[PDB]
C-alpha cells in the first residue's frame, strides 16, 4: 500500500453488504473492523471471522488496486488470536487498536509472521499509555502507519469530547510529531457528527495543520472532504 | 478517603473561625492552608500552627466522612518541618504544594512515616519541573491525588494567565494524562473569579474534558458549580 | 549580551546597507542572517560571506554596545564550515539553526573552542527533532538562548500555519517549559504580517503567556510592540 492514505474508511466485519460497498467513495484505504463495529461476546466475534474473512477475499478480487486492511481486537483481548486466522497476504495491513508500548507491536509483529503473515501494522493510539509511548511504538520496524483515537482517548483519561478538541490538542499534537520522528504516516481523528461537512471541513482543517496525513472516515461523504485537505 | 473528590475547598490556616464554616457548602474535602493562605513571616507561620491544629482536630470531629486536609508549606522551605508536627492521623491526608521530583515526594512519605504519620499525599504539581516530571511524582506509592497550580506555573515560567488558560493548556494536558497513567486522582485548576458563576461553569467545563475528575475551590459557591461537572 | 533580549532583529547577511540600518530600532540584539535570508545556492552563500563578515565589524565598531549575533547554516548543510570563518570573538554569539541534538549543539561549541571563538550558542528549535529533544539541546553549557521556529517547525511535519497557531501550541509550550528548566532565554516566534501591528501584538501576548522572554523580530516596527511586552 502506499505510505500515503488520506482517507481510511470503516465498515462493520460482520456486514458482508457494507463491506462491498466500500468502494464507492473511492477511499484511499477501507477497513474491514472486527473491533468496536462488533459486540463484545466470544460468539459475536466468532461469528464474525468468517464473514469478514470473505469480504475481504471478494472485495480485494472486486476493487484490485483499493488498499484493504482487516482491525482486529486488542492484543489483550481474548480474542486477538483467533482474530489473525482472518489475515491473509493480500490485505495491505492488520490494524491493531490500543497499542499501549512498543514490546506490545512487537509481539504482534512477531505473531503474525509465526502465522506466515508477513502485513504492515497500522497502529492504533488511543489511550493514555498509546499517546505517552507514542514514539517507542511507532519506532517498531513493522509499523508503517498510525492513527491518533481521540474517542478512546478521552474515554480512557475520564475526559469528554468537545468540538473544538482542545481537550486533545496535547495528544493529537504529540501522535503527530512522534510519526514525523518516527518516519510514519500519521492519521487524523474521527468526525462522529455526520450531518454536517462543516463540522468535519474545520476538524479535518486542524488535523492537516498539525501534521497529519490523512484521516480516519466513517462515512462515505467524509471520504471527498478528506481529500479537499490531505494529500 | 475517597479515591475521587470532586471538590476541595480551602480555608485560611491561622483562620479557625472560617475553618468551622467549611463543612457549609458540602464540598468532598477541605484543606486547611498553612502555605499560601498565610503571611510568609516566620511568625506568622508558627503562630498559625496551633491555630491550624486546634482547628483541624475540632473539624474532624464533627465531621468524620468529611476529608480534612492540611496543605503544609514547600519541601524546601523553611516551615515544612515544623509544619508536619501540627499533623494527625485523623487527617484524612497531607496537601504538600510544589512538588518538583520524585525524590523530593519520596522524601515526605518517609518524613511522615518517622513522625508516625500515616497520610497519604496529595501532590502539588505547579512549576516547570513538577509539570516535567509529573508521572515520576505521582508514581510515588503514597501520593494518592495531584492537583495542577496553574497561578504557581505561570509564575514559575514567567507567563501569565488568561481566561482560555491556553498558555496553560500543555501542561493541564499532561498532568491529566500523567495522572491517569499513574493511578492518581486529577484535580482542576482553581478559579480566582469569584464574581462571576460564567467564567467558573466554563473553566470546570475545560478541566472536566480534560480527564480531571475534581477541582480545587476557593470559595463555597465553586462547589456547587464543580458538582454539576464532575462525579 | 545580556542573559536577556527581548527582542531580536534580523537583516540579510546579503545586504551591506540593509544590516546598518541594524541599530536604528535600538533592538535588544541583532542577527545578521546567512541561512534563510540568502539563497541556496553555493554561489550566494560565497557571496554574502564577506559581506556579513565586515558590515557586522562595520557594525560593532559603530555601535559598541549593540549585541550582535551571525547566523550561520544548519550544522549539516554544506555551508556551515565556510560559514564559521565569517565569525569573529568580537561577535556577541551565533545563531545555529535547526539543532536536533544535544551532540550537535556541543558539536558547534568544540568547533568553536578549536577555532578561538568564545561565542555562546542562540539555539533555533525549528523541527520535530529539536523540539523533541529540546531539554537534550539547551542543557548544552554554551547554549545561552533557544529560539522556537514555527515556520520550519510546520513545514518539517508538513503541516500548516494559522493565526491562532494552536497547531504548534504543544511545541511552543513545551520549548518554553524545557527553557525554564534549563536556565536558557526563550525567544518567541516570528509573524510574518507586516501590515497590522495588531496581529504582532496578539500574538506577542500569548508568547508571553507561555513564558518566552523576548521575540525574534524581522522588521524594526516590530521592535518597540516587542518591548511592550516582554522585559
Ligand atoms: O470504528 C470506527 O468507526 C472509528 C474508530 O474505530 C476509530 O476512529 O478509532
Ligand atoms: O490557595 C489558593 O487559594 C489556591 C491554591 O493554593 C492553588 O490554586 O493551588
Ligand atoms: O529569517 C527570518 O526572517 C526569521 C527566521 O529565520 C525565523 O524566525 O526563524
Ligand atoms: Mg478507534
Ligand atoms: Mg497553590
Ligand atoms: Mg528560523
Amino acid at each position: 500500500p502506499p505510505a500515503l492514505l488520506r482517507s481510511v474508511l470503516f465498515a462493520p466485519g460482520n456486514r458482508a453488504d457494507l463491506i462491498a460497498k466500500l468502494p464507492r467513495s473511492a477511499p484511499d484505504a477501507v477497513v474491514i473492523d472486527l473491533e468496536d463495529a462488533v459486540p463484545g461476546t466470544a460468539e459475536a466475534k466468532a461469528a464474525a471471522r468468517p464473514v469478514a474473512h470473505d469480504a475481504a477475499r471478494d472485495l480485494i478480487a472486486a476493487a484490485p488496486h483499493l488498499a484493504v486492511f482487516v482491525r482486529v481486537n486488542a492484543l489483550h483481548s481474548p480474542y486477538f488470536e483467533d482474530d489473525l486466522s482472518v489475515l491473509t497476504p493480500e490485505l495491505s495491513g492488520v490494524v491493531v487498536p490500543k497499542l499501549e508500548m512498543g514490546a506490545e507491536a512487537r509481539q504482534v509483529a512477531q505473531m503474525l509472521q509465526e502465522r506466515s503473515l508477513p502485513l504492515p501494522i497500522l497502529a492504533g493510539l488511543e489511550t493514555g499509555a498509546g499517546v505517552w509511548n507514542a514514539r517507542e511504538i511507532m519506532e517498531v520496524p513493522e509499523v508503517a502507519w498510525a492513527y491518533f483515537g481521540a474517542e478512546d482517548y478521552t474515554t480512557d483519561l475520564g475526559g469528554k469530547r468537545t468540538p473544538g478538541g482542545l481537550e486533545v490538542l496535547y495528544a493529537r499534537s504529540q501522535v503527530a510529531l512522534a510519526a514525523r520522528l518516527t518516519g510514519v504516516a500519521a492519521l487524523d481523528i474521527v468526525v462522529t457528527a455526520l450531518n454536517d461537512p462543516e463540522t468535519f471541513r474545520a476538524d479535518a482543517e486542524q488535523g492537516r495543520a498539525l501534521g497529519y496525513s490523512g484521516k480516519l472516515c466513517i462515512h462515505p461523504a467524509q471520504v471527498a472532504l478528506a481529500h479537499e485537505y490531505f494529500g
